[PDB]
């Protein structure tokens, strides 16, 4: 791997009641540049971030307390390296090999404290995402609400509308498909519930005169009005074909096989090694279903038949 | 590949008079969205880039006239694509394969023409880099001359050295490397000679209306006052070692080599198969010479005498 140290840090956590275990995902420091040294604070750091990867719901949200009496970081070849008083730790990156940061990290689900502090007012944001159904081509302020304040499906829903058209109208709001609030920057977004209606009201913070900030995320599936889905359950747009290798010179069929498929075009040749050659629908070997040494004749027999497509590769020994 | 169709241009060019065939390096074109069109121009512009690609010296410039009656665009089979009036190609992009340009291009040694609308001052510009010669840790404007006037490589090293000392200082111009002017975005750029003193005068170019500009980025390695570069040709600071293989069960020498390491942290045992383990001395295979079966013994026995450094390693079989 890359010709560089970097730090391996390979955990688990433990949560705070229930001693359960949650796994946490591998994840590779670089020790590039400055010896180097890690504040024992940098790394939990990293560790909250990937334990904060990927989740879905509100209550998929743990916290990283401290180390366990388990954490510890060694080299190839089991020296152990220590924290000092800035917690910190210096490690060699010059003999040039890789770290492990092993052991248990303590853990519980997010659950935040009272706001000592509070915050006067949040100016909600707001940004939007739009993606098309199917075929096709193709942020900003509002109320500057408290904390107990509301927000509904509805007018997101609304303000989503109005920017719709205000770009590439004629189109249609189809559906909802995620919508998370991150409030200033805080690690833990609160993501909003995805098919069905809801209303968000604010949430709390410290004081950050001036004041705090909200943000809407969110990403809706637009229809170019008036029109339908892709392939829910279609298979309409799909073509048959009925394809048939045959001995060139016994007239033997090898083999055969029907597929249906998105275009004519595909009506091509394909190459078992090549990936573009994915929907491409006339073999040339047959060496995948053990019928050996047969080569393309690249003679084809298209019966043109477009309600019962037959076509005749041909194909001869080597 | 690449799963998605890519233009191929692989050609040649043919220089005007001299009908002598400069070699060019081919390179995919990703045809990402919009059956895409392709102008001419854009293909043409793409080879330049290529042709001026790592142009060592100044008469290495070439100009790139136009296609020749050999330009063929070309699918798996064979069909050729054809441009049409405004010059541009629409290839079918969705059957997904690679077409493949092929053919040849009419160049000429960069010769520039005369400047009819003369340009009236060229505000000079000036940005430099700095490199350290050794082990160790570490862009603005002036004389806005007019077309015939000079600088040389005295102001320059001035310049260079005024803000050497305006950021890092105690640190000196060891010597120079690169030295470029760009003329407004002119893709030819000129290169003054690099191992000795000279006299740049300014150029030429038509008005840009308002003031034309050029721009000389410098590159010199710099010291730390004081000092020497690195590896010139030294063995002093190298350390020699001397490893033993031995056998653990009949203390047979099974290898045994010299070697010279630029540190002590290098006497380590050594993965051949991991990458990072090569400035290691300590092997544990010796697969790679033909003793089979043997494996660190975990023992090492280490002379620790310094001015002969003598290890054995202890190695046995399976």
């Amino acid at each position: 791997s890359v010709n560089n140290s970097q730090l391996v840090v390979s955990v688990a956590g433990t949560v705070e009641g229930t001693n359960q275990d949650i796994s946490l995902k591998f994840f590779e420091i670089d020790l590039t540049s400055r010896p180097h040294k890690l504040e024992k604070a940098d790394l939990l750091k990293a560790i909250q971030e990937q334990l904060i990867a990927n989740v879905h719901s509100n209550d998929d949200y743990f916290e990283v307390i401290d180390f366990a009496s388990d954490a510890t970081i060694t080299d190839r070849n089991g020296k152990v390296y220590f924290a000092d008083k800035d917690g910190s730790v210096t490690l060699p990156t010059q003999p040039v090999q890789e770290f492990l940061l092993s052991g248990h990290v303590r853990v519980r689900p997010y659950k935040e404290k009272p706001i000592q502090n509070q915050a006067k007012s949040v100016d909600v944001e707001y940004t939007v995402q739009f993606t098309p159904l199917n075929p096709d081509d193709d942020t900003k302020l509002l109320k500057t609400l408290a904390i107990g304040d509301t927000i509904t499906s509805q007018e997101l829903l609304a303000q989503a509308q109005s920017i719709l058209n205000k770009t590439h109208p004629g189109y249609t709001i189809y559906e909802r498909d995620s919508s998370i609030v991150t409030h200033d920057n805080d690690i833990f977004r609160t993501i909003l519930p995805m098919d069905q209606e809801f209303t968000y009201h604010v949430k709390n913070r410290e004081q950050a005169e001036i004041n705090n900030t909200d943000l809407i995320s969110e990403k809706y599936y637009v229809l170019k009005k008036g029109e339908k889905p892709y392939d829910p359950f279609d298979r309409s747009h799909l073509k048959l074909f009925t394809i048939k290798y045959v001995d060139v010179n016994t007239n033997e069929l090898l083999k055969s096989e029907q597929l249906l498929t998105a275009s004519e075009r595909n009506l091509d040749f394909r190459d078992l090694y090549d990936p573009r050659d994915k929907a491409k629908l006339l073999y040339n070997n047959l060496d995948a279903f053990g019928i050996m040494d047969y080569t393309l004749t690249g003679k084809v027999e298209d019966n043109h038949d477009d309600t019962n497509r037959i076509i005749t590769v041909y194909m001869g020994k080597r």
